[PDB]
């Protein structure tokens, strides 16, 4: 029934695109409380445009808002243009300080389009970057953790060579990702989560059978983790583990190891969650659909999904 | 129901085991035609001893044998003893053997007891390794293929670290696993196999974005292998390929790469084929349960699930 319980920020996308529909359309389906508690950011100008279009102009006088990417012409729906791209990095940006600030606590973004943003000339490789980028932290100090078919899994490396990730992997990125993840966990609804870490190589070593590395990184990582009162087992070779599925939260040591999983179990349904500093931010699963803006055929299925997956109760 | 279409090879085991006991339950669940294909290699003594038990001596005058692994004396059921470490691999020799010179098609083996062999002396890592002594193959032309849940998954590299995997995997050692893994698909049943070829790095090195690996290593080997007349799709993020399930055979280029998906989907319907030159080997996916050995309570369904898949009929 109530699915919002907590202050959260909306970003409403590519101002072009279905984000400004589909936010409308969630927003709508929320109760008077609910809808309070979501700000939402973008140009008023796509909001007021969507509305005229769904005729959902009631809705916008009960509607928490912050003008971001303002536009320097009307909207033009369907359309790929730079302008569209700017606002909807400046709107992502917008909702992201308020959430660093604490003003929010977790963000969501509507379909961006990677082509708009490029032909601004910003670069653009994801929302882990982009929150790096505007908290002012290293790419490999922000952690992608995928939820999908009951699995959480964060990532301690992500977007690079195997080589590249293991010459990175101490006991200090372990941790780091598993505190982010945890503190994430508690957002989820899940206070005290029992925690899997897999091995970075097969066996989890077994021992020092197959290497050095997890006697060097995993295993002093568990302990130090345990000593300050987290309920954690492993490392574990992933494969047996992730197979007895009694955990809240797996811990990969590389993209594929989390990657495989989810994408096996949850095709279609599951959220990428970048997290730094007190933020987390979550996409809608989908693009921009720029052939139906403002066709009146995008439904917000999966934004309210998100929305209920970040708004979980305590 | 008949599930035995071809000749094959069944060691018995550790004769102190389940081996024997599993071994004749499931020849009783065999009509005598199919019965009559298999060729059971072990101590007649220890098939004497679980007959008794299980009360299956109607069994033992029907029974293809070869004498393998003989003792210097009396069966102990659930002792583990240096003798019973010797037997076990002298009958997997002896239907290695048979399956080298072409009496049989493919070879199961019954569980072993890892403390057994190597209290006897011999060294053990494995039936990739043991068939690679047998035939005289250098170790790394043995490849191990995991199938569970429609999947067929064939390991470039196995039991080592990820760096150690990574410095050895060359252009012709994928080769190599793929030729060897299309070979067995045939005696699997599927002639003229789909393949898909994981990526070394995530995403398949998006070019070379994350890594050169890919480049060096895997884009050339599919190239090779298309030349010489094969259908080879990737390399492919193993997340995304994964994903579409349409080839009969994924070659994964790390351990876990391929584990993860078949202990996730298939937990206990998973068999591990064994391959080197022409021979096909797969052990039953549980061990030799000591405790029960000589009780007559061993469920001999993972073994017949073994038999119906190495005895498949194209
Ligand atoms: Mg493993
Ligand atoms: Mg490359
Ligand atoms: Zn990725
Ligand atoms: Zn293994």
């Amino acid at each position: 029934m109530t699915i919002v319980h907590r202050r959260l920020a909306l970003a409403i996308g590519d101002p072009h695109g279905i984000g400004p529909e589909i936010a409308l359309k969630a927003l709508q389906q929320l109760s008077a409380t609910e809808r309070s508690l979501i700000k939402v950011y973008g140009p008023w100008s796509a909001l007021e445009q969507a509305a005229q279009i769904c005729q959902m102009e009631s809705l916008l006088q009960d509607l928490i808002h912050e003008e971001a990417g303002s536009l320097a012409q009307p909207v033009q729906c369907g359309e790929i243009t730079p302008q569209a791209g700017l606002s909807t990095v400046q709107s992502a940006t917008a909702a992201i300080r308020a959430c660093e600030s604490g003003e929010v606590d977790a963000v969501i973004a509507c379909p961006h389009h990677e082509t708009a943003i490029h032909r601004a000339g910003i670069a653009f490789s994801g929302y882990p970057s982009l929150l790096a980028n505007v908290l002012g932290m290293n790419e490999d100090e922000v952690f992608l953790m995928l939820v999908g078919a009951g699995l959480r899994i964060v990532h301690v490396t992500l977007h690079e060579s195997v080589r590249s990730a293991l010459e990175r992997l101490s006991p200090q990125l372990v941790i780091n990702a598993v505190d982010a993840a945890v503190q994430t966990c508690t957002l989820l609804g899940v206070p005290k989560p029992q925690v899997a870490v897999f091995g970075i190589n097969p066996h989890a070593s077994e021992g020092q059978l197959f290497g050095l590395e997890d006697s060097q990184i995993t295993v002093p990582a568990v302990e130090t983790l345990r000593k300050r009162g987290l309920t954690v087992d492993g490392p574990m070779g992933a494969d047996m583990v992730l197979a007895q599925r009694k955990h809240d939260l797996y811990v990969a040591m590389l993209h594929d190891q989390g990657h495989i999983p989810i994408k096996l179990l949850a095709p279609n349904g599951a959220s990428a969650l970048s997290i730094g500093g007190r933020v987390v931010l979550s996409s809608v699963g989908h693009g921009s659909a720029m052939d139906i803006a403002g066709r009146g055929v995008a439904d917000a299925t999966a934004l309210l999904r998100t929305i209920a997956l970040l708004g979980a109760q305590p």
